[PDB]
């Protein structure tokens, strides 16, 4: 049977799924790790023990325990990101969409979800792998990994909660794909990992980590890079936040054993309930439990690793969206609301700058403010709003990614950069948010090919070009068709630094994606806060 696959861990049984008038196979909820429950909470993941019998892989698995967005109850714009399944610490599963008939050795694409390392599910509608598997005949895999404290609590030194275990969860899924994707017709020598936001930083992290690089071929990073200011912390900060977590649960804090034993007695929701209380500053775009620079997964600091070329050299494709910061401002910055144009006052702008560059002294704040204020129209509320939107996206997504692409390109074997700036015709979020963080995902996963979702025709063509670029690049290391007549996405080089826009219009090539602002964020400001 086409829905029966025998792997190294046991026999698995799929289900047939209709997709665009046709059908493909889907193996939902295949387990790749022992449930990290009980005393295994915070611990490294363990390999799933092989099983006898047939594993029912016809329905989605549980989503990992996470914080749930209740900012707009019933709003699809935000609920579409929430877990659409029962949450459970027993969540280490992966999903596979396989063309029908089953290929023999085809290109593999592994998806790593975003969610700031505190949230995210592999079972979300926008992550449905069937359209991409089908349209590009690639074997699509979506893994899962523990988030929040469960996946990132870090008490360096202890082996009970070493930190980075969520990253390890992902590595174990990539190990399992390496080991078994062949039986599903996947070519293990050609797996491309790709993700968005935290999933993007994750991708860059496996490129960086020595223990992870031999497990994939190529990489795609959407709106995220490993060196992101919000994606990692020192062991001291990790430790400092774990203890704080404990102090919120009235835990004995005399020793790591004491702490950890207590955290393990608490029900998931108690940890999730005080999770946000541990951030060191009042901040926007910062999350409690994230990867830690521990000396193991990350041998040394990310910067020294990038500087030395201490990383997997291969091809990479990555880019960002035009208005990456609007979400974070809508959620916590004063003056922004879902149903108003969110025109910001000078004072709210300033409240905003403070909230966006948390780790900044007065001198630093004045510099960001000077860099983004039109002193000839400083009370223009739309300018203040958009300025603040740029500050958040440049500081948190674009400049770190630009810094990563520039360091990477020096030793890599091929870079392709995009700037995605088409705003979806059916976006339920307000106009002022622009081309929102996370809204290139639906084009990557091909939702515009399904009529009832109401995209325009030019949108479906974009989705197809994007899907074909992603899959062609995964297949070859180049997004362009060997001899197509379509315009060529040029390669990004240290010298030219070319990139392309990604929208419904005829492809345009440009250079130095936000240099002016990224020289400020990657060179000037850091140099200024270090002297002050
Ligand atoms: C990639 O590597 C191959 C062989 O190692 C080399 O011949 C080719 O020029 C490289 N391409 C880039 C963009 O570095
Ligand atoms: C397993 O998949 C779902 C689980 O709820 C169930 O509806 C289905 O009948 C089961 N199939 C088999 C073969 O066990």
């Amino acid at each position: 049977s086409e829905l029966l696959v025998n792997t190294k861990s046991g026999k698995v049984m799929g289900t047939r799924v209709p997709v665009l008038s046709s059908h493909i196979s889907a193996f939902l909820g295949i387990p790749f790790a022992e449930p990290p429950v009980g005393n295994m909470r915070f611990r490294r993941p363990e390999p799933k023990k092989p099983w006898s019998g047939v594993w029912n892989a016809s329905t989605y698995p549980n989503n990992c325990q996470q914080y749930v967005d209740e900012q707009f109850p019933g709003f699809s714009g935000s609920e579409m990101w929430n877990p659409n399944r029962e949450m459970s610490e027993d969540c280490l599963y992966l999903n596979i969409w396989v063309p029908s008939p089953r290929p023999k050795s085809t290109t593999v694409m592994v998806w790593i979800y975003g969610g700031g390392f505190y949230s995210g599910s592999s079972t979300l509608d926008v992550y449905n792998g069937k359209y991409l598997a089908y349209t590009e005949e690639v074997v699509l895999v979506s893994l899962s990994y523990r988030v929040g404290a469960f996946g990132f609590l870090a008490l360096h030194g202890s082996q009970e909660a070493p930190g980075n275990v969520g990253l390890l969860d992902q590595r174990m899924a990539l190990q399992w794909v390496h080991d078994n994707i062949q039986f599903f017709g996947g070519d293990p020598k050609t797996v491309t990992i790709f993700g968005e936001s935290a999933g993007g930083a994750s991708v860059g992290m496996h490129i960086l980590s020595p223990g992870s690089r031999d497990l994939f071929r190529r990489a795609i990073l959407q709106s995220g890079s490993p060196n992101c200011p919000w994606a990692s912390v020192s062991v001291a900060e990790g430790r400092r936040r774990a203890v704080e977590l404990g102090r919120n649960l009235n835990c004995n804090l005399n020793s790591d054993e004491e702490l950890i034993h207590c955290l393990r007695e608490k029900k998931p929701q108690e940890l999730i309930d005080v999770e946000w209380n541990v951030l060191p500053f009042d901040s926007i775009f910062r999350f409690s439990f994230v990867p830690v620079i521990d000396g193991e997964f990350f041998p040394t600091s990310l910067e020294s690793m990038l500087n030395s070329g201490n990383f997997k050299k291969t091809q990479i494709l990555l880019g960002v969206n035009k208005d990456e910061g609007s979400f974070f401002l809508l959620y916590g910055a004063p003056g922004f609301s879902k149903d108003s144009e969110s025109k910001i006052s000078r004072e709210d702008f300033m409240s905003g700058v403070k909230l966006s560059v948390p780790h900044a002294n007065d001198l630093g704040l004045d510099a960001v403010t000077l860099q983004y204020t039109d002193w000839m129209d400083d009370n223009n509320g739309i300018k203040n709003r958009d300025g603040l939107d740029d500050i958040v996206g440049d500081h948190n997504v674009i400049c770190p990614l630009m810094h990563f692409v520039n360091k990477y390109t020096k030793f890599g074997n091929g870079t392709y950069l995009y700037f995605f700036n088409h705003r979806a015709s059916n976006l339920v979020w307000p106009e002022w948010m622009g081309v929102i963080h996370g809204y290139e995902i639906e084009f990557v996963f091909g939702l515009p090919l399904v009529k009832e979702l109401n995209y325009t025709a030019e949108e479906e063509a974009l989705s197809r070009r994007i899907m074909h670029y992603w899959a062609t690049f995964a297949k070859t290391g180049n997004p362009n068709e060997p001899h197509s007549q379509e315009s060529k996405w040029p390669l990004f080089t240290t010298k030219e630094q070319k990139f392309i826009d990604l929208n419904t219009e005829p492809m345009k090539v440009h250079q130095r994606l936000r240099v002016q602002m990224c020289v400020f964020w990657n060179q000037f400001l850091p140099k200024l806060l270090n002297a002050t």
